[PDB]
């Protein structure tokens, strides 16, 4: 999809799948053929998210990704 939501108790992560694509190109995060990329708190607190932001504008502070 275009914009995936994790829901969680630390409050909804909201990832637009389309926006990121149109800035960085698929190779950026897929490998291959894009397929699914497993999504749990471990990987998105690094390199599934967390880390590439360490380098732009993106969010590293918590509520930058968790918004209520
Ligand atoms: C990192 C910021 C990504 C970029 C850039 C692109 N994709 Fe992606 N994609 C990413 C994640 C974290 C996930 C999992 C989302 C989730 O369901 O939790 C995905 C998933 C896909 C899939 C899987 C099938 C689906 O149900 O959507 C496809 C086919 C896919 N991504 C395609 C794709 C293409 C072609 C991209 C360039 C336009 C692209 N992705 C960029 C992370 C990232
Ligand atoms: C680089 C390879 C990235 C990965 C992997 C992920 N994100 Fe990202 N994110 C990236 C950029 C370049 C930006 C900055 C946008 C800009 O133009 O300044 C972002 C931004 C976000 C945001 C902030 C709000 C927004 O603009 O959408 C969120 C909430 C966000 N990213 C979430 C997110 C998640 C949950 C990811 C893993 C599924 C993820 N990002 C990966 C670069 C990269
Ligand atoms: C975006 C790059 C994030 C930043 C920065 C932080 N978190 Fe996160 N967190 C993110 C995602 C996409 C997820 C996965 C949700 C899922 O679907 O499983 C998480 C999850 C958590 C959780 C778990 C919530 C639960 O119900 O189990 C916690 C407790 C959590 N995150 C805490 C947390 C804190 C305090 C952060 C600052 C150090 C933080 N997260 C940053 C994405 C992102």
């Amino acid at each position: 999809a275009d914009v995936v939501t994790y829901e969680n108790k630390k409050g909804n992560v909201t990832f637009d799948h389309k926006a990121h694509a149109e800035k960085l190109g698929c190779d950026a995060c897929h490998e291959g053929t894009p397929a699914k990329i497993a999504i749990d708190k471990k990987s998105a607190h690094k390199d599934a998210c967390k880390t590439c932001h360490k380098s732009n504008n993106g969010p590293t502070k918590c509520g930058g990704c968790h918004i209520k």
